[PDB]
């Protein structure tokens, strides 16, 4: 009942593709060649119903007179909170105006508002990432400050650059997870010139739970 009973709802529709060879290589991880061009071709294939680049940055947050150290800073796509099953709270989530635009806005985590916030109201307050201010759009309930802003207001105003950390697909209903997953390692493959990603899913944990010592 082990893989039974349990990889129910992770990585059975979605895939995450990571740059290097896998966590048993943080040193290849560093290495950033996932594009969000890479995103905009994969976005396109008939295969594939949604894409959310994910780059982010660790830095210091401040909110009024406090100033807070380990604040993540993702940058993510519009689908984000959907694929990561992150429920909106309070206020709104992000949309594609404000990914096109590139605003600065922020959407808390539950734990984020928590520590940042306390009881106050948090909708439409501005936090300051290192130095930057971002304006308060909403809540959504968490997976440790988490912020969630658009990849591109990120990229553009924070990293700089068009490379990701990371890139989450949701595979159509209607298509074989594993056939999906091949195409999409072909894809890429293409793309890079070679194999320098890969691919967490579902078949990844149970691949990996088969492959350990019991």
């Amino acid at each position: 009942q082990k893989i039974l009973e349990n990889i129910r709802g992770i990585g059975t529709n979605t895939m995450t593709i990571f740059n290097g060879n896998g966590f048993g290589d943080r040193r290849s991880r560093h290495i950033q060649n996932l594009k969000i061009s890479d995103a905009n071709t994969l976005s396109k294939q008939s295969y594939i119903q949604s894409v959310t680049p994910n780059t982010s940055s660790s830095g210091i947050l401040v909110v009024g007179n406090k100033s807070f150290t380990s604040a993540n800073l993702y940058g993510i796509g519009e689908q984000y909170f959907d694929v990561e099953g992150l429920k909106l709270k309070q206020g709104r989530l992000l949309t594609e105006d404000d990914v096109d635009q590139s605003n600065q806005v922020v959407v808390l985590d539950e734990s984020a508002k928590k520590a940042i916030f306390a009881n106050e109201n948090p909708l439409g307050k501005t936090v300051i990432f290192n130095k930057r201010p971002f304006r308060v759009i909403g809540v959504v309930s968490d997976q440790s400050l988490n912020l969630y802003s658009p990849y591109s207001t990120v990229l553009n105003k924070i990293t700089g650059g068009s490379r990701i950390g990371s890139i989450t697909v949701k595979i159509s209903d209607d298509v074989n997870s594993t056939v999906a997953e091949k195409s999409l390692t072909e894809l890429l493959k293409s793309l890079h010139g070679k194999k320098d990603f890969f691919i967490m899913n579902s078949d990844t944990i149970k691949q990996t739970i088969e492959n350990t010592t019991g």
